[PDB]
């Protein structure tokens, strides 16, 4: 072991569940959720699935300021959508940065891993148990075992669909599981994903104790396509069509989740909005395939750069540009409205 | 929580193999000295070949006995031209779903046997490493590693795991050298990326020799390259590996390859593996320095079956027979020859 | 493992550190009772180190009453005792029987083990933070690391003295430690006990992983002998002359507690005021070995059967009877002008 | 707080040593086979004699495997009147301080390279169960057993723990019948509570074979008894087993006891005497006495590793041991008050 330089001490999952267990109220509103999101998978819940949030929570105050504006657009859209808070903790780049708040929650490159787990399930179980769902990003094999008893859905990592490790990961998840498409558009891995994660299967996993074991699942079948886009947005009713004969020719439910973000904005994160103008035609004229949609949202627009010796912004992403509140808050009245018109 | 987990097992730890299967001096001595020429093939120090051959997947320990004997043989005929080092996967990624590889179900009847798996790997890798023949793997279990990784000389991420993090972190702290698969598209670039990130040091969740997770710093791995293995269609052309190779110099890496034989560069066709030595062979022979390692799907006898079984038979990717292995080595190394 | 009927999964410690951490107080409280005590034992605090309480806790509800009361008498009396809460969650027996809260906390033998653990050091944590440092009995292997870290003393009962891994645990324990001498009266167990755990030690232990390790201790320089009694009761002057020459010839300082409960009251209880008497009189006439004390007392005096199957009285020990509060006020009182008269 | 703790290093589970050192099917066979006399002569439905002999202490396998093949041709000869078993003890329980065994200090320099201990013990554990002799231990820590009671056909509670609650929770879940020691007294009062204490199933925290600690249920182990190893007196006479059989009988338990020649009942050459007056008893008719254990070794005597001199070979280096010659006759003895008592 001459390229493993250090090896140090991480608390169990057992640790963390124990120091910040779900009240009741969070297990029932993690049990509510998954449950909605299963009845809109199986087509027999009309109401859209908006997973929204800031691509990645570096400050727990911000999160629950904004998870209490975001709670109440949801009880006062509920009748047209499933809302639930996207609270991703890092933002997975090849070029160097900041690692996120599990890894580095202190950001300033100290690795407090454990400081990092604390403070993201606390997080988590205030969320929860306010009443507003929470959305989670799948790295690694390891960390869910801390945090995933207080998902209500979650998504691959794009650059991971393929993997088999992270398929087997998903077969055993308790919540619904969305796959990203492929860097150039196509859907073949995603389809393979889903397939995949429906099996059962066998492979080596951390359990809550700290120890590897052997573990098997059921399989998953609450796991979609979420379209992120290729080369060029592909939101677009031509291409929600072609993916549509995609999964039927592949046997699967043709529905999709649009991911208003990233290549499908262009990455500027005010044509979220215009996704929004196109998905809500779609939805309005009729389209049921569109079961969900993923939007980067902050209380503050736009973003920053993490700097040494510097304070930042309050509600501002130091990750990838999110929209801001008010554009947030036209955003859903928008879906809900397109809801509305799809239903009568 | 776990409604989607059925059951949990007991898992033997890495403490457990090794104390069981400790390496003798032979295998350690065999291992140090397979990644040392690696290394000084990739330093640009040794014109030799680094040829990774044999079996898509190990099934049956005693052909793969055989083969290895059979392969050590020629690994030590071909000594001035070739580093040969023998294909002992364990792990194989499906597309969708399958047979994971002989430590996750050994008897391949579905009954997961993964303490089997692990004993029997392990027992077979010391064996091989013993009779004086190194041995390659992928690594695609996160856990697994920690049971084998003392007795491997070289490792692959595959293409479908190229682009995986946690799979460059490991990388990243592997003993030995890593090979990174071009993506399943043909795309270049995940590759460069992955072998300038498991270069870099690392901190990440992974599990000890003692079976307890736990936070582990890597130092990085310099001895990591690039694996043509084709895409839409093969990419082991002279033109492909002029443009790898300014992609590397672009990228600031050596400019450097390993061209995989078999998978979407022969059509998942056996036969095309020839066909690629024949064209490979001839960018060698004139002159080609930027080629410092091939890898062939090859065992006893040729094709492919189903999961009794036929003795000798892949039973995943169609392998060329021993015949046409021990004629490719040949072919192989007198490119090498011509190349000097 | 014939004889091994089941395994059953066991928290770490650091799950229960983890969920109940020390506040600033009970760290303040363990971190000044431990050095008042070391203080004693160097000689240079002439204070008598008093530990009174429950012969066991069985009810965190009458613990944490009672708790009160003798914080009340700690703060009117600490110009001449420490006082020191017995806080016992682990019975020996003399051949079979309830083995206290952590080994059973519902008292039915269904050794929820977890709960008790919980339960224990959430009980503590209570006392501590509440400004009352704790005793407990350290006769577990394993549990130590549950609970040591809220411990300001411990005593090795008097069937364990002789047993080497007692004699390492004390070894390597945060807290002074008293060795009761042997169940039929023998001194020299305890003095042994005493040098075996001053010196360092290597040997197998759990780690607060809850994994087995080696470890190697520093040994423990502040452990003293307690007076218990055996075939007759040795709290006497001419016990407590035996037992300074005795520590004297070994090296010793010569200094005792004396447990005026087990066989120095021939288990009854109401004696233990008679042993009070006495000792009060040596402390009063100038015995300046006298260093500590013990006291089994409780809200209501006497003892009560779980066998019967009748609901319990509160305030009253289902183990070894107890004086009960009034007795107990008296008692502390005397203690408190026999070491003022002992000063003058 | 950990003031007193200096260091933590790594510890193999037992599962490791499990996994290099598998007991055999001969060692497996000799285990079951022993476990299941010593189960039959203390029900009362044999007839022979425990004898548990050999070393006070391991300190060298080789001479350890030699006094074994030794004491193994014995066992077969005397096999009709004795069931043999090896003393397999690693270190002497020591009042304070001092050499601290095979486990803990195999090479003999306080490095306590208690891994290296661990492999080792195992290792001559299960070379002798192979060879086809049972081995007795002595169980003083409650995580050493998990890594050696399966190669263990009989095991002594120290008399400095026969008292204590954990060691009586550990005997309730040993697959091994266990002996109690009197306790110093020369009193048998601890030991019936102890034996009484075992026999009951216990719930408590102990270390799996996975090096975890977990909750542990047992069911109690009937197959527990008397130690007589003396006091300030010896309590081996017909007087003292008279005394130990109305106070096991007055406890409603078995009346039966092993003696133990040496130690306070002891002089190495002394336990020679013992065995005299033991003989005279079974001789005469004394059912009670089930068993006995004898200090014995290659070589008689001991001698000192603090010296800074080479050891001698196959000589104790902790209590005095009588040598190999007095060691077969005292067997043959053995047997041949056992054929008295008989027929
Ligand atoms: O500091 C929180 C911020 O939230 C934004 O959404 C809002 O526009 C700002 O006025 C400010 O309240
Ligand atoms: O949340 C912890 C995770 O952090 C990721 O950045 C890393 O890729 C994983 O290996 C794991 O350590
Ligand atoms: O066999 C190892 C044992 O060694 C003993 O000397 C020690 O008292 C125990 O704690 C245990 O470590
Ligand atoms: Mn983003
Ligand atoms: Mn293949
Ligand atoms: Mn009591
Ligand atoms: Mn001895």
């Amino acid at each position: 072991d001459l390229r493993i330089k250090e090896i140090k001490e991480l608390l169990p999952p057992v640790a963390l569940l124990e120091k910040f267990p779900a009240t009741e109220n969070a297990a029932n509103t993690v049990a509510h959720a998954r449950k909605a999101i299963h009845k809109i998978l199986k087509g027999n819940d009309d109401r859209l699935l908006v997973v929204i949030g800031p691509c990645s929570i570096h400050d727990p105050v911000a999160a629950k300021e904004y998870a209490t504006r975001l709670l109440a657009l949801r009880e006062e859209l509920k009748d047209e959508l499933e809302i639930v808070m996207r609270v991703y903790f890092e933002k997975p780049r090849t070029t160097v940065g900041w690692k996120g708040l599990i890894n580095d929650p202190h950001m300033d490159n100290s690795f407090q891993i454990n400081d990092g787990l604390r403070i993201a399930r606390k997080l988590l179980l205030d969320i929860n148990d306010s009443g507003l769902p929470a959305a989670g990003e799948f790295l690694d094999m390891i960390t869910p075992q801390y945090l995933a008893d207080l998902m209500s859905w979650g998504a691959i990592g794009a650059r991971t669909t393929e993997s088999q490790v992270h398929r087997e990961l998903a077969s055993g998840l308790s919540c619904p599981v969305g796959f990203k498409n492929g860097t150039d558009g196509t859907i073949k891995v995603a389809i393979d994903a889903i397939n995949a994660a429906g099996a059962p299967h066998c492979f080596l996993s951390v359990t809550k104790w700290g120890h590897s074991a052997i573990v098997n699942t059921s399989g998953n079948g609450d796991c979609h396509i979420i379209l992120r886009g290729g080369k060029e947005p592909n939101y677009s009713a031509k291409h929600v069509a072609e993916v549509k004969e995609g999964l039927n020719k592949a046997g699967l439910p043709a529905q999709v989740m649009i991911d208003f973000s990233h290549a499908n904005s262009s990455k500027q994160f005010k044509k979220q909005m215009d996704v929004c103008a196109d998905v809500c035609q779609q939805i309005a004229g009729g389209e049921k395939a569109i079961i969900g949609v993923m939007v980067e949202s902050h209380l503050v627009e736009g973003n920053q750069s993490l700097e040494s010796g510097e304070p930042l912004a309050y509600g501002k992403s130091i990750t990838d540009a999110c929209i801001g509140w008010e554009d947030t808050d036209a955003l859903l009245r928008q879906l809900a409205n397109a809801v509305k018109a799809r239903r009568g």
